[PDB]
């Protein structure tokens, strides 16, 4: 069993949504963040922009997903002390709300943020016991 | 922003695992498990998303190295609150396969969300109930 | 090059095509009793088919980019094979047939990756297995 | 759902060979001969589609693995009845090629037919004619 | 980071033509003429994966808005010290195409650039004599 | 027509640099270097996009194999007509990286440009000073 609903029927309207999300990390990890000494990059802004882009591929990540013509997405990310704090927010004028997007965009920045600072979470047997990316929800739509 | 060379490093056997928890209504569930719901069969649906998803994960994040993957399966499993995901992923590399099986658990949890978008949904057309809520990697 | 479909009026377009597959008796058997290593054949198949219709532009050359507002694709179990039938939906300024071919084809390629160890013989071929005839059987006049 | 473990598989020369056809009407395979087709070079933009094709395959089919592709060719010819698509893709890898070959010659024709689309359709805007026929791995 | 909003802009025709050159040596320039490189057709290939390029731009550039194309065409024409390209979209939307328009013409160039590779290496390895340059959106 | 055969070639070190300019007006580089763009990080968002764009190539261009890449690298430098980009792209394997590394620099240029529209715009909405102005493979690791 599979589809892609007719929307066919529904009216324009302005449609959005705010997704925020949280991935904890080691404490030793946010201070590498913040000071900027992570050797992949700008954990924050790779992350944001990691998260821009998956808003866009929703629909072919998400099979019942409507291909949508957005108009706004925004990905913030704030640094806290036990962890990182995204919050996405997608817009747009279609006959199909964009929570999907804006949790797609969340998602990945999250895992983003994760691949990030991969060596740093890593304990000597190489796994993870602090890492966790919990609560991934909407705030609003 | 840069994909660390790992030109030096020795091929080994990389696998992983990845757990993942949607919290959906009871209502939802009952509807999932009686495969009465619109938009198809969930748990398939979210399986193939799930592993797709694996393999889509050095086009979704950036630094990660494009590689070749010998294993990839997503399951999931009904519980009384929600569904529960699981994801393993296996390949012979010089880099691991972590961020695959994390990327194949949250496209299927995601999923699972979108095939049940309207009875998750309240009056408001706000989500109170809904909410991924613990990824994470149980084994490497 | 894309034509040009700038001055062209917003429509309904509608197109079914459906396709068959040709797979052993034994697979046919397997697929119902759903005893399929890989998984769910019909449900895999139909999933990535949908999938598939979204990614036709990608695939297709000279295919515009549409706001697909319905996509369908019915898989039905027969003694001799598998039959595909796709629904695309859009009110747009250019049709949907390939859409539906696109997703048509990708549910029958999808079906026979499926079952390809129930349906290759002794030898590693296929002397069984076959995509038989996609065909638009209908859509919409514009 | 699942994508399974080729890691214990011997690595050897793997080979497919695809045919596929598409039937046209006679007016159509003429502007096809005389290259009077609008949309473009018929032939070469089928097997450009047909070779990316090939490489989109574990994008495509859930199941498919990632393979490390080596050779991918896609032949059509012009027959008086139709397009006649053969693809072949080789690699040296731990699981077979087919899925390939399948969709490069899939998408060819498809492409074939988005190509032509205007000068097949009858006067009810339908394809009675048009159809894509028998696509199957050859032999030898 | 972000993709600035545009909901409230007015729809309109949208155009945007790119030019973008290659200089390639003439010994290549010759081969490309007679049909005689081994990757195949460079022209119809480099035209059709520009043509594909100009659909991908929203995937490619981060803050891109994802835009229905009405039109995308690639012209590529043959000189004496290279390969001219120009590239022309279309839509009626809240926002121009110039990056769809760029992105065709780049990766048009990239094309040519792959199909002829061991046509432009000296005995180095190196490529001293093949360049893309003056991409741009004209008129 | 098709993707020729590497079956026969050897597994070595391939590496490529390549360079890539583009021209923007001093009022836009002043912001770029400021943070005073309304896009974003333009350096690092332009990185990213490069970087992703590498392991793409296969995808655009279409006589190009899939590679299993080990290294990728763009770099960004901001000089006062204009960013200079600079991408390293590495591998192990029966093809060598130039293409790669021409799609990193050539989706960082598009990427920078794309950031700063709203810059380098004129009151007609066209582009007289903007201009990617030269990509070239600088250098590459020599094959047998």
């Amino acid at each position: 069993e599979a589809k892609i609903v007719d929307i066919s029927s529904k009216d324009i309207v302005l449609r959005e949504a705010v997704v925020e999300g949280y991935i904890k990390l080691r404490k030793e990890t946010i201070e590498k963040i913040k000071n900027k000494e992570v050797e992949k990059g700008d954990v924050i802004t790779v992350a944001k922009t990691a998260g821009i882009l998956a808003a866009k591929k929703t629909p072919e990540l998400i099979p019942m997903c409507h291909p949508i013509p957005l108009e706004f997405v925004d990905v913030e990310i704030k640094i806290e002390e036990e962890g990182l704090r995204v919050i996405s927010t997608v817009k747009a004028h279609y006959k199909t709300g964009v929570e999907m997007e804006a949790l797609t965009a969340t998602s990945v920045a999250l895992l983003t943020i994760w691949d990030m600072v991969k060596k740093y979470e890593k304990d000597e047997n190489g796994q993870y016991p602090y890492t966790e990316i919990k609560s991934i929800r909407v705030i609003n739509k």
